[PDB]
Order: C-alpha cells, then sequence, then structure tokens
C-alpha cells in the first residue's frame, strides 16, 4: 500500500437521463455508501468521479452491470472550514511547484474535507505532511 | 426571491499553476467562507465551481481582480447519509422526466449535502418539495 | 428525427496514450477513414468525438474490443472559407435563440466544414433551412 | 521553445447563444480567418478552442472586446486521408510514451490537418521529426 492515497472511481455515464440513477442503484444494491462525489459532465454524457466506502467491490459491480469505470489515485485532507484556509495549503503546494488537476470539497460543520488530484502525487504528500496538513488515510475517506 | 435556488460561482482560471490560490487568495481577503466547491477541469483550464457565504460580494470582489466569472443557479438538498438515499432520490426525479446536468456533494456525518444544477430548475423543486426530500434554502447552503 | 442530421461517435478513452491510438487501429482494420474528429477531455481522460465513413460499422468493431461508445446527433454544414462567413451562420441561430453546445470545423480550402450539436435540433434544422445555410447530408459528411 | 509550435486561442464562452457569436464576429471585424475550431464544453459554458490567420492580433481584438482569452501551444501535422494514416502517426507517439491531452482534426480532400496538444510538447515534437511525420509550420497551420 501508499496509505493516504485513495481510489476515486471514474464511471463514463452515456445517455443523461438515465443512467446516473442505475449507477447509483448498483451501488444501493451491494450497500457501498457515497462519501464524495462530483459529476464532470458535457452536453452529451458526464464523468461521475466518486469516492466510495468499498472501491473494490464497487469496481466490480460496476463492471458486471457493464458499466465503464477507471480507477484515479486522489488524496483527501481536512482544513478549518474559515476563510483562506484551502488558500493556505494550496499556497503550501504551489510554492513547491505542485499543481491541482482537479479538487472536490465540502465543508463539515467545523472542518472541510477535500478530494484532491494533485499534478505529482509523491509530492504533493511530501509538501502537505512537511506543512503539517490533516491528510486522511485512504480508509477515512471511504467511511465519510 | 426563488428562495431554494441558490447562487452558484463559476469562475474560469486560466493557466493552471497560478490562478487557483490567487481566487482562494482573493475570496479569504473578503472573509468569504468557500461552502463547497468543484472544479470542471480539462487540460489546459479549469473551472472553479463554488458555493461561497456570500455570492454578490464574492462576484463583484473577482470582476475587481478581473475573473471572469459567472453565476449559475443550482439547489442543495440534504439526504441521509446511507447507501441508495441518493438513488432514491434520483429516481424521484428522473421518472418525472427531470434529469442532472451535474452534481457535486459530499457527506456531512449523518447527512450528506447535494450541489443540484437540473435540466429544468422550476419542476426539479416541485417534484423534491412532493416527495418530500430536504431541500436547502440558499442561505443554509451558503453557511455550511 | 431530422433530415440532414449525423451520427458522431463518442469514444470513451480511459486514457492517455491509445486507448487512442488503439480506437484508430480498430477503424483502420476495418478500412473505416475519419473524417473529422475531436477530443472533449478532462485531466484524467478524453472523449473521442469523431465523424467516420460508417458509423453503425464503426460503432460494432469500437464495441466488439469493448470501448464504450454511443452515437449522438449532430448537423453538417458548409459556408465559404473567408472571414465572417461562419459569423453569418451564428448570428442566424443565435437570433432565433438557438444554443450551440459545441461544434468542431476546420477551413478545407475554398469551404469551410462545420460539425454542429445544437441544444435542440429540430430549432436548429429549421433556421438553417429557412435563411438557407448548405446543410451536408450524412453521407457527405462520411465522405470527407 | 520548440520550432514548428503554434498559438492557439482558448476563449472563455460565458454562454450558449453567441457570446460565440460575438467572438466570430469581433474575428471578422478584424478580416481574421478562422482555419480550424472546436468547442471544449461543460453543460453551463463552452470554450472555445480556435487556429486564426493572426494569433496575437485576434487575442487584442478578443481582449478589447472584455473576453477572457488564452494562448495554448499545439502543434499541427499533415497525413494522408486515407484509413490508417493517423493511427500509425498515433503508434510512434505512444511507443514513446507520449500522451495526446486532445486533438482535433478533419480530412481535407487529399490530406489530414491534425491540431495536437500532447502531454509533453519537447518529447512530442522530438518523436514527430525523428519519425518523419509532416510538421507544419505556424504560418501554414495559420493560412488553412
Ligand atoms: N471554508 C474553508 C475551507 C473550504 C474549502 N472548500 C470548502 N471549504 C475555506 O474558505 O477555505
Ligand atoms: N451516502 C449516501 C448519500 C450521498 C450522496 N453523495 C454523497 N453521499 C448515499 O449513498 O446515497
Ligand atoms: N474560415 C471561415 C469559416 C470557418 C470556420 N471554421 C473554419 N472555417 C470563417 O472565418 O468564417
Ligand atoms: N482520414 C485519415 C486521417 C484523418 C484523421 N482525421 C481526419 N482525417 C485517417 O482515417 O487516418
Amino acid at each position: 500500500s501508499n496509505a493516504m492515497v485513495a481510489k476515486q472511481l471514474s464511471i463514463f455515464l452515456e445517455n443523461k437521463s438515465g443512467r446516473l440513477t442505475e449507477v447509483t442503484e448498483v451501488l444501493a444494491k451491494e450497500n457501498i455508501n457515497l462519501s464524495a462525489l462530483c459529476i464532470a459532465e458535457n452536453a452529451d454524457f458526464g464523468i461521475l468521479r466518486g469516492i466510495v466506502s468499498d472501491p473494490d467491490k464497487a469496481y466490480k459491480a460496476l463492471k458486471d452491470n457493464h458499466f465503464a469505470v477507471n480507477i484515479t489515485d486522489v488524496v483527501g485532507i481536512s482544513c478549518p472550514n474559515v476563510p483562506g484556509a484551502l488558500a493556505k495549503v494550496l499556497g503550501f503546494l504551489s510554492a513547491e511547484g505542485v499543481f491541482i488537476e482537479y479538487m472536490y470539497s465540502f465543508a463539515n460543520n467545523n472542518v472541510a474535507n477535500v478530494v484532491i488530484r494533485p499534478s505529482n502525487m509523491d509530492k504533493c504528500i511530501e509538501v502537505l505532511k512537511e506543512k503539517k496538513v490533516d491528510l486522511l488515510a485512504a480508509s477515512d475517506l471511504y467511511k465519510l
């Protein structure tokens, strides 16, 4: 293992109309909880990016139901739910030449949970640990 | 007003490297809290989609700092943080021909907060109220 | 349905060094020509949007090779390859409130060929016929 | 920098009925020709990616009209308009581990012209020179 590196599902949603409901139905039937998701969409289709409670079980269920799914490495962090808090993290990263390809995040009461897909995963984790950023274990992320 | 309809900022992040840190710095300086965000990215640029604590103040600060920003109507909902919970909502919508253009969401302890951009905003809100889905007031969404 | 409407292939490229090559090798092995293509991408993977010489045959060959492939209706038009030619077409559409979701075009010597995916195909086609834009037959788009 | 590399305009289209028309009218009013274009879109707005006859002049005119416009390096190539021609180019790149972020191409009678944005321009150009692919000078891409 790699510890703080989490598996994100990327799921190709064809049609529009449709398939997103069936995907959430596949996952419900397996008692797989969704922790975090974000759709990256275009005019015709979406891609569901997804943090789930059991990514390997979820992946095989989806393939079995004929979905196109890929797994991507991402890292979860927690910071205070106050103005400028995320700003401080991103400034640590950018000062070290580590850039965000995408991220998604919500405030959760007093903190905020952030999923990141960094330009360089080894370097990103290095900086964050160095700057004493709360990283989430992949397993913490899967049980939000 | 329109009540449950919230303002989402969409912010054009040029470069890659960069500009996301400056945007979060603009917002920090105004003591504007981020509630929820999601980047919809391509190979060159991103678009930061953003739920903030004061969208009008945030919008004018960003324009003042020469960002390209647009506001979009979205609706926030809350459901249980259990398997199939989101599934039930989406099935209500799709049974009524209301489809999701995009959404993003995180589990927040015992519930989950979901931001939706529906195919039809008037119809989406109608179905959800009818099916007794917890909608979030726009103001609830801005203070997560 | 509509007259003139052509089948665009949308192929999930699961990424980023062929998979894409593999698509093009599957089509070449079938003696299927690419007339036009463009990739709509995010940070992790792309969607190849393609006009090909036989879309049903390409579909089958790509499905046989386990690609996720969808079909989308699009419309081909021609206009003079001169400044202002395309602008003149776009103004017909935008004055009748016809939105463009996406399009792709290249100058081809004396004409430009443009593939359009409008928000409403019915209204799009009506306005183009009415304003006498040169619509392509699907089979003319396929033989480029 | 590299030899052969051309300037692609990436224009924020803030949406979805011109704004796009307005871009094309700004360029036509400057007597600037579009050689190639494609829109990379999401549900709310698009990004127009364009090759034009004078990219610095188009940039200035679009900035003068308050568009958010960025410049990206891309590379133009030609290949025979026959099945397998493009596949042959893509296999050179993918065998040397060169990833394609996006590309767009149309068959132009006897050749196809392809605009490529690779993940690493240096390595891309090296492999194309070496394997003798027909690279376009920027000024040849601009005069299509
Ligand atoms: N509310 C915090 C943390 C946050 C980021 N995203 C969501 N919440 C901020 O403004 O940085
Ligand atoms: N955990 C819940 C709700 C949820 C949706 N997105 C994030 N959480 C489910 O599986 O539906
Ligand atoms: N070159 C023509 C038409 C065109 C659009 N795209 C490619 N060509 C113009 O500038 O209007
Ligand atoms: N038509 C050629 C080259 C091409 C790519 N795109 C447009 N044309 C092929 O099938 O390889």
